[PDB]
């Protein structure tokens, strides 16, 4: 949508609108997923290590997808050949970013490593990186549990 510092609590601009196009070009970003928790995803449509982060990812959608969750999966990768034909069988929302490895997202991160993963829940709030989040089931699970009376 736009990139605005909000501001209360715990920290101002704890959350990056990520504005890139899908496999269709539809300019996704977070607050367009805002509707469910939403997996930030980090990852080369290019490379074997992909095909096993998938699966994990696979998982937690079969999982908690049906409660409000959506993956936002952002191609690092720069080749739309292999992005493209996956993508394109692909269950959740798949992204391309413009620089990969280089995104300007990577380096507001500062998260230098790559791939990786964060975390967003429903009010599309930042929830944590993937090297905090050793337990991401869990973790999407207690994003969606603030339907009881909470944030969790």
């Amino acid at each position: 949508m736009s990139l605005e510092i909000p501001e209360d609590k715990i920290k101002e601009a704890s959350i990056i609108d990520i504005q890139l196009k899908d496999l269709k070009g539809n300019t996704r970003s977070l607050t367009d997923l805002k509707g469910k928790v939403v997996l930030i995803d980090f990852t080369v449509y290019n490379n074997a290590m992909s095909a096993a982060h998938n699966l994990a990812l696979r998982e937690l959608y079969n999982k908690y997808a049906s409660q409000g969750f959506e993956i936002y999966q952002i191609s690092l990768d720069g080749d739309e050949h292999f992005w493209k034909t996956s993508a394109d069988n692909l269950p959740w929302v798949c992204v391309r970013d413009a620089n990969g490895a280089y995104s300007s997202y990577i380096s507001l991160y500062n998260v230098t490593n790559l791939p990786s993963v964060f975390l967003v829940n429903r009010n599309n709030e930042l929830s944590a990186r993937g090297e905090n989040i050793k337990d991401l089931d869990e973790a999407i699970k207690k994003l969606l549990e603030g339907h009881h009376h909470h944030h969790h």
